[PDB]
């Protein structure tokens, strides 16, 4: 099925643009924070966009986009659960979270204190 990750501090969604952008909308009318998950392995994950065929993509200088190379190997994630519905987004090849500001600016993060990298997987 088709997953929607938002962020649990800005309810803000997460959109993967057609150029490869990612950010935050809180436009809930986007086609764009359609998302699908699939298993690579054992506790990691891809996040798809069922528009656009890009995965969700973490670099090591804590930017986040997507790509459609599907053996690009910084798209290997993490979904670890903090309660029911909530999740962080963590790449475990870099070891940052998924941040969500509340300017819509998407992008990694590698201190656990950090008041945005709390989220909700609704499908």
């Amino acid at each position: 099925h088709e997953v929607y990750i938002k962020s649990t501090e800005t309810g803000q969604y997460l959109r993967i643009l057609p150029d490869g952008t990612v950010d935050g909308t809180r436009d809930r009318s986007d086609q764009h924070i359609q998302l699908q998950l699939s298993a690579e392995s054992v506790g990691e994950v891809y996040i798809k966009s069922t528009e656009t065929g890009q995965y969700l993509r973490i670099l090591p200088d804590g930017t986040v986009d997507g790509t459609r190379d599907r053996s690009d190997q910084h798209i290997q994630l993490q979904l670890s659960a903090e309660s029911v519905g909530e999740v962080y987004i963590k790449s475990t090849e870099t070891g940052q979270y998924l941040r969500i500001l509340p300017d819509g600016t998407v992008d990694g993060t590698r201190d656990r204190s950090d008041q945005h990298i709390q989220l909700q997987l609704s499908a």
